[PDB]
């Protein structure tokens, strides 16, 4: 009984119909505004198309609050900074691959034509 | 003038001593609470080491809160799927340089014992 997007219990649970996977409505109504479509499902679906299902001190409270945002801005940074990083890799290893296809061409040119010339006898 | 962890204007703003990056005070603490060092900076960083700087609506402010809270989900959600997804290309990219460079290895001796039968006639 918990939300996909964010781990938490939904306030306003909704099942997909095209997956079985549960979301708070607010949060996938505004996921689906830009992409409109299921996370990792690559079909789209209608807006209408999700299943509803039914069920201190106050500066303390804010200070609760105020500790929770820093958690999310804190989660957020460092999950950038690990994305930012294997992006980087990723774009090492794209140029080494371009590199090796390139000496693999030159490589498969040369043997066959020492190939060729030997069949010349 | 922007916090490096946050992106937003810092009301008790710091500045590192062996860097010259500005951070909220209480963000960069709880991030040296579990590293102790800063953010790209292998070294670490003393706690009295951070050079401070001098200087409507309750439903709405609620609802500003709300909205703020899934902006910040949903964007901790789409960083985290972006990251596996990379991560799997990094990984596929690695086992593509592996197989390239066995090719690399056995074209370099076809090449080379084609090379060498041209070489005796």
């Amino acid at each position: 009984m918990l939300c996909a997007l964010s781990g938490e219990i939904p306030e306003e649970p909704v099942v997909s119909k095209k997956t079985g996977v549960l979301f708070e409505k607010r949060l996938i109504l505004k996921y689906l505004e830009e992409h409109n479509n299921i996370e990792p499902g690559t079909t789209e679906e209608l807006d209408p198309e999700t299943d509803l299902l039914p069920i201190t001190s106050i500066p303390s409270l804010l200070k609760a609050f105020q500790d929770e945002w820093d958690a999310l801005v804190l989660e957020t940074y460092t999950t950038r900074e690990q994305l930012a990083r294997v992006r980087e890799e990723l774009a090492t290893a794209l140029y080494q691959h371009d590199a090796a296809v390139r000496v693999i061409a030159r490589l498969t040119r040369e043997r066959d034509e020492a190939r060729e010339a030997l069949a010349r006898l």
